[PDB]
């Protein structure tokens, strides 16, 4: 049933779902463990922006780089060959895109990252309580109350209202992002089908050709080197390894020990 | 017994039930985790409408796109051929429809999404407490009390009455939607049977023909490419992989290394 | 022992019991989760009537439609042929009837659905407390107290008495319904036996004939199409798939790639 | 060991015990869940009588109807043939009787059903507290206090005494019923043995003859129809299903597609 | 399935992930157990710097040294040979780098190590509370309050603000470090591909050649020495070990006991 | 899979990790159970020094002695032979060093042993509270407060400060020790590779030669003695043990009983 | 894998570790259960001395006696024979020494046994509180307070100080004992290697010779007696046991019954 399991894995839906589930679980643990939104007035946008974009960028780069087909494409690039390379790049891009989109969607829908990032950019014209002719303390309290200030001094109404505003903006932005991602994925698949010179059956043949040629060469390269080394050590020790050699044995010489080395 | 399990899966009832159960569980977790109905006076209908329709639209698109038969139909379209394509589209539409209908039904029956969406569209003529000659504060409180306002000031009677009204309207709308979906499904199946030119036995033969032809070509395309590459690497290394080659081995040349590449 | 398990399933008693148990469990979860009886004076009968009849109607339609034998009967209909079709319809009707009868029986015996449905149709002549010369407030309170009003103002005695009256009427109606269903089932089986032209042994032979003919044609249609496609692709690639083809291989031409497509 | 398990099931004691245990468990759940004895003065005897007799009648009818041997007997009826049919009817009646007797015994021994049924028929001559010259309020309170009235007004002594009287009468009636059932079962078995024209060994032979003839005809009817349809589809597709057919294949014609249909 | 498991391990992604997970778990236990940040005014930077860099340096050295290929490269070093050695060094550097980068990233993101390290380097110009004309007590309290001082004397506002500043700086530094590590890894892989004289297929052949030659020589060196010693002890005891020797046995002499020793 | 498990054990990393883990667990149990730091003014340095060095010395001696290769080296010692013995000593020293280094590192990092050892050597010039012109009570209290004195008399500030000083010194000393151990291990491995006259492949051959020669001689010494004794007892009892001897049996004589003894 | 398990047991390290672990567990249970240090002024040293030395002496005697090789050595004793007997005695002494050393080490390190043993030998010159011109009550209280006296009368400071003194002395004595035991074991092994006339390989041969000769004689003595008795009873009953004897049977005579007895 292992072969049946492998056939099931050959479908990209299961693997992409598994990657998305791992991203969701990892994001839950990571955010609930080590977020600790700072209260710093000077630089607080960088904290949220890093916590929101850097993991997505890392996951994107990992999804692209960890695929050996991408290294082969880059080696080829560094007519029909161009279209074939573009098709392989698209096939890689499927996973390379499902990897970080889950992170961005989950983080935006939770909204805490976006809140901690864009808290300080809130407006104060609507709220008469934020006059603050000093024009410097207002910025500090604006960047301060989202984090840990608490301190109920009847300003918490404005805090709660603006926090709900930023949470709503975050979740709506997440929905916009996921809708755009889905539309882009569908359009990209349609463009790949339209621009592919190979027919559907020819495309299937070519994909299987690529997979099988790579696997076959790997296996037979292993077997060829095994045979060549086995002949070499047959010369070295007077027998082929793993076979009945009580007939004859060899005594290597020091210069022969140099030759094998 | 794995073959028996596969035969059971071949029935669409089990798979559709599994999809519906996953949709119900996912909706429960998603709604109980990250709903957080906003209190914003300006845009609150968009929040509920997005949370109610966007997941359904995404699930519909996923159900249609993830089926490779749909890509084959679109490739063909892009007499009897038209009817056959329509029949295959209907067979895909079965799953493509069971996927989001569960989401819409569960969300409407729970009613919280519809409440948060259409709270602000409530009438005030019936209730004398909502005179509010200002005609602007009334809209804000109307969009505000459903979310988190609480603040018992004896208006909570009107809040509770209108909340029950919207919940009842939501659940009745859900029942109307599921009844219409069932009627449409039954009528569509009857129309498919009436409009199908193939006989019942001929239809069964054609369906099995399609499945078997696709599977057979996939397998033998794999095997043909395996044989062709195996002959190529037999030329390359002087032996066929996976067989007894102690008779002879090859030493590839650099230009030959270019040819295999 | 899998074959023994299949033989046990061939008895309709186990499958009908399994369907009834699933209906009971689903009704328990559904009602205990999302009933929320409304307090609306205008339309409250529709709520309960929908929650009581719509699931039963959906389950009835599903039981009839999900059976492929029903599609075959409808295709035939759209002498002895009429009686044979009627017998097959009855065999389908067995499951199509056990599916929703469990829902109706459980919902009526619990009585909450019937209470929320027919609360507003209660009489007030017996109770002197419901004079209400206004003749409009009385209807509203009558439709209101069953839901969530509570508000002990010594009218709860009338509320409790009428609630017990409606609960008793609901459970007695459920018993009447289940008794009528059992009597109708027994009479229908007796009428089927009386009206069947086939003898008992002939009826058994005919039933097994139908099942076996459908299964055999499905299997051999699969195998015939497999053989035809296998010959086609033998023409295409110069070999039969899944067999030793190191003797010869083919190089398809583009026009031949068109022919296979 | 599955065959040994089947041999154990062939003994009626285990199956009858299993049916009785299921009846006891189902009665426990059903009564502890949805009894809710009403307080209605007018009709309260019908409630208990239905809850006490209707399930027993349904179980009796199910036990008789679900046995296919009963349908065969009814088909025969609709000399020695009469005695043989009577013997088969008795063999069916064994299970048809053990099915509801458990329900009646358990319900009477618990006594709550009988109490709620025959509460209103209690006498009042013994108790001087029930003078009630009105002669209408007395009936209402008599039918009311058993259900949920509580309301300790020092009449609860009479309530408790009459409740104990009805509980004792219920349990004694249950013992009378089970004793009569056992005596009737033993006498019926003795009468069956006396009136049976077959000898003991001949009776065993006849019972096994009946079982084996029915099973054999079912199996070979299946196999005969399989062979006939297999020959038909051999004509249709030019080969027998499930066998090596690479020698020849057929191309059905539309009129031939009509003939197979 | 053990062979399949080995094939999965052959992918570096799983092993690198396993190493990173072990580093994370070990860091969690180690830091939560035995950190105990000191309060010493004189030397407190050394404590955090050691706890932050020494484990990373040890893990780096272990990753490089524990790989026997590194010992082989160092033995060779102590044209194309240089490039081949550089490629092998890079292949080792992959694991040698994933080993401590996890430690540095986790420790910086947690931030406690960096806080305890660079607490004393905080500025005091911004805070008017830290005038301290003594200019020596200020340094001591600055190095003291992060550790365990507590002692709320309304200076804890400055403590909390500067602690948040250092935590934010630590986490941002961790993000900078991980981004630089990823960029360096990608650039190094690209430079390795560009500078490699071998082709992609030739590179695969060479890697498999190296692995197979080392494994083959290890095995056959074992077998050669086994044969040589077996012949020696055949001389010693008059028979080959592990074979039927009831034909003849030997009695070793003391001088022969010296020869074997 | 047992052979695969043995191959995994052949790697020293797993065994060294297992030894270190056992040392950590044993140290945890031992220290948390039976430390009980004394308060004795006279001799308290000896207690901590013993608890810190004696287990390490015992583990070092056990690691060296328990290896039979060490006994063989000592027997040889008691040109190339010297270098070969040095290489074998180094191979033993690997485990002999990983055994106690874990104990020293864990004990120093915990710091309690070092605190109890070097408490009395603390300075008193910095602290004006320790004037104590008596110059004898001061030493006693200095050696006393670390253990169990408690007794808060506002001197606990000095106690806590000096305890933190000694804990920091202990952990820094542990880091210095582990860094020096790692540097020494790496330098020793490099010196072993540089000073080894054998080539890398020759070194592998020699190591496998040593292991195989020892194992082979052990096995065949067992088999030779088994054969010799078996012949002796064949003389004694007239038959070879474990074979069909119903042909003949012997009756030993008393003088023959002496000869076998 | 049982043979592999036996090979692992053949290493003395595992068995000695198992013996030490059992000694530790048994000591824990025994001491925590039934110590109950007495308060008797007269004889309290004997109690602790017995509880500390008698189990060690018993374990030593058991380790020596339970080994049958020791009985063989004593039988031989009761040139090279002397050295061989000494070597076998040393091999026995390994286990005979690891058996009680664990008990002594654990008991001394816990220190409770030594405290209860040597409490009464404490000095009183240092403590001015123990003047007690009576010179008899002082001894009684000195032997009394360690056990159960409690009775805080401000003398508990001296009690605690002297208890810590004796605990420290006990644990230091335990460390001295274990260090001396390890040094003696290493020196004894070195002396055994130096004084052994056999070479290392000859020593291995001799050890295996001893084990194999004893096992072989045991087995074949069993088989010889089985054959002799089997022939005897073949004479007795006319057949060999466990074989086909339907050919002939015997009827033993009473005098023959005497001969077999």
């Amino acid at each position: 049933l292992n072969n049946i399991v492998s056939s099931l894995q050959r479908n990209g839906i299961f693997i992409n779902s598994l990657i998305a589930a791992l991203t969701i679980g990892g994001q839950q643990l990571f955010s609930s463990s080590t977020f600790s939104c700072p209260c710093q007035v000077g630089k607080n946008f960088y904290y949220g922006s890093a916590f929101l974009v850097i993991p997505a960028l890392i996951l994107l780069v990992a999804g692209f780089a960890l695929r050996s087909q991408m290294w082969t494409i880059t080696g080829e690039y560094c007519p029909l060959e161009c279209k074939l390379a573009c098709l392989r790049f698209f096939s890689i891009t499927g996973r390379a895109v499902i990897a970080p989109l889950t992170w961005l969607a989950v983080t935006l829908l939770t909204g805490t990252y976006y809140e901690c990032a864009a808290s300080e950019f809130a407006s104060v014209d609507h709220y008469p309580m934020f006059d603050n002719v000093s024009a410097s303390k207002r910025e500090e309290i604006l960047a301060g109350f989202p984090c840990c200030r608490s301190a109920p001094s009847d300003v918490i109404l404005v805090r709660d209202e603006i926090a709900l505003l930023h949470r709503y903006q975050s979740q709506m932005l997440g929905w916009i992002l996921i809708t755009l991602a889905t539309i882009a994925a569908l359009v990209s698949c349609c463009v790949a089908k339209c621009c592919s010179p190979l027919t559907s059956l020819q495309h299937c043949y070519w994909t299987s050709h690529l997979q099988n040629e790579r696997e076959l060469f790997e296996q037979a390269a292993e077997q060829h080197s095994r045979l060549l080394m086995m002949h070499r050590i047959k010369k070295l020790f007077g027998f082929i390894p793993g076979s009945e050699d009580v007939k004859h044995i060899r005594i290597p010489s020091c210069q022969d020990w140099k030759d094998i080395s």
